[PDB]
């Protein structure tokens, strides 16, 4: 059947893109009801950013000084206000377009889709991955700012990531629509330390299972584990500790392949240890952690929306 | 600013999908203007697809036995017609949501967007490309027929694929939005050969491009090569022959590094030659082939719509 990294259809979200502008710096800003949400460094200049009072330099600005352009309509600001690192425009108008929606705080590992947007227009839809550190791998360029990260549930659109800035290590990192930082990061232009990533164990087993569930059964040895012995090897490569929750979460995986929980960890360790002799899985030469049980479950079962 | 497998805005292709019925068996369908296209062995049955007489199935269907759904909308069918190998049905009403469309039939190595469809509702979007053996590795379960890909410039949204079957190796196979079949391959339950599949030269040497942009220059190395000397290597390593016409789309990736197309088939003759050695180039251990030159500049430019 195939197996291929899938973001959910970006059509809801596209509606809710706008652009914003204040003063020269201009990014994109998400349009939902009558309230527009966009990074709070948008009131800084190039000069601003390596130290920002951002206390004072929003007491600068009025109502006037934000430019909201839904394609080439204009919106007017009525309201301002800065909660944490986001910067909350109430707008005279509702937007039509409005889905039905909720702000969620994801944790380390699991999956939203991007929506790469510059001057509020929609350029390209990803699937990523929240990794231990609190950073993403995505594709940001320079007026990216503002571009949003979701889930999708039937009818419900899930915002859980809004992009602020690009470290000097070259990954990204952002807050939830509430204006929190994912990790120690601040929206400031300084050195920061991003710290040891990991792989997220739980998501290379479903992506393992996938696997099979393909036909890929290469990689199925004659072993079994311990769920100790096997976070010691997974933390000597690197690995996130294994819990009985993970296993829990990988239970219709284990059920639909007929291949126990431990030993899939079994199959893992020996390729940690031996490595894939050149070989590959689902057209990956390395063994991918971005796809989480969910997903697997999704894709290889075809949840529509 | 990192590199990722990017699909366009699936917003405007979302607004066209719908649903088609023909007796028991239920695929998706795409609705622009006042007709429906959908792929025509919905009027089979699933012992018909061994050896359809698609002339003579179809002169015992009538207008009214084609239901077609836009969520919870009926459709009125006033007219039906087999042009090739997809179902064209004329409705009574016209598609409010008609984004300016054109029909194009791709070129093999040329990349798309595809929205995976299950009984008229999206489920996800996923870059994909054109193999040289006419196939595509997507992923794609029962129901999935009528999924359509796409290319979106500006304002208009060119049609270039519909998926059919799959075959029995587990690739896809499909037609142009006319009907005609890309490769050959029919609209027939039987084994087919697809052929031997190669890998897309043009797209290598791309991505290897996007790698120095964002700057994985390891893979460099101080070595030159000719044309025929090159396509020596790669006929060897089952690779498409590198012409004049690829060395000159590569032109705007090779001013913008500063790195010659010689050179860089030169750096890609070694490492077809010597392989990895275990290191990766943008986050992947194999040579990827899906990012056509065009594909590189729009994600390292910022190309919206
Ligand atoms: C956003 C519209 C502009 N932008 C900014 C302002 C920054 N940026 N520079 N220093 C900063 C400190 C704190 C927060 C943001 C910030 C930025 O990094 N990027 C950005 C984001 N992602 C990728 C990227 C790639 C190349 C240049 C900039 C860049 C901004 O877009
Ligand atoms: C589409 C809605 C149903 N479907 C069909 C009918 C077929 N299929 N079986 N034999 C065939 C011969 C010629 C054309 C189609 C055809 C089919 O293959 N698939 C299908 C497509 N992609 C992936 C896939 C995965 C698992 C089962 C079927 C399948 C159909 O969906």
């Amino acid at each position: 059947s195939g197996f291929r990294k899938m973001a959910f259809p970006s059509g809801k979200v596209e509606g809710c893109m706008v652009q914003v502008t204040c003063g020269t710096t201009t990014l994109n800003g998400l349009w939902l009801d009558d309230v527009v949400y966009c990074p709070r460094h948008v009131i800084c200049t190039s000069e601003d950013m390596l130290n920002p009072n951002y206390e004072d330099l929003l007491i600068r600005k009025s109502n006037h000084n934000f430019l909201v352009q839904a394609g080439n309509v204009q919106l007017r600001v009525i309201g301002h206000s800065m909660q944490n690192c986001v910067l909350k425009l109430k707008v005279d108008t509702a937007n039509p377009k409005t889905p039905k929606y909720k702000f969620v705080r994801i944790q380390p590992g699991q999956t939203f889709s991007v929506l790469a947007c510059y001057n509020g227009s929609p350029s390209g839809v990803y699937q990523c991955a929240m990794r231990p550190n609190f950073t993403i791998k995505g594709s940001f360029l320079n007026g990216s700012c503002g571009s949003v990260g979701f889930n999708i549930d039937y009818d419900c659109v899930s915002f859980c990531y809004m992009h602020h800035m690009e470290l000097p290590t070259g990954v990204h990192a952002g807050t939830d629509l509430e204006g929190n930082f994912y990790g120690p990061f601040v929206d400031r232009q300084t050195a920061q330390a991003a710290g040891t990533d990991t792989t997220i164990t739980v998501n290379v087993l479903a992506w393992l299972y996938a696997a099979v569930i393909n036909g890929d059964r290469w990689f199925l040895n004659r072993f079994t584990t311990t769920l100790n012995d096997f976070n010691l090897v997974a933390m000597k490569y690197n690995y996130e500790p294994l819990t009985q929750d993970h296993v829990d979460i990988l239970g219709p995986l284990s059920a639909q392949t007929g291949i126990a929980v431990l030993d899939m960890c079994a199959s893992l360790k020996e390729l940690l240890q031996n490595g894939m002799n050149g070989r590959t899985i689902l057209g990956s030469a390395l063994l991918e952690d971005e796809f989480t049980p969910f997903d697997v479950v999704r894709q290889c079962s075809g949840v529509t929306f």
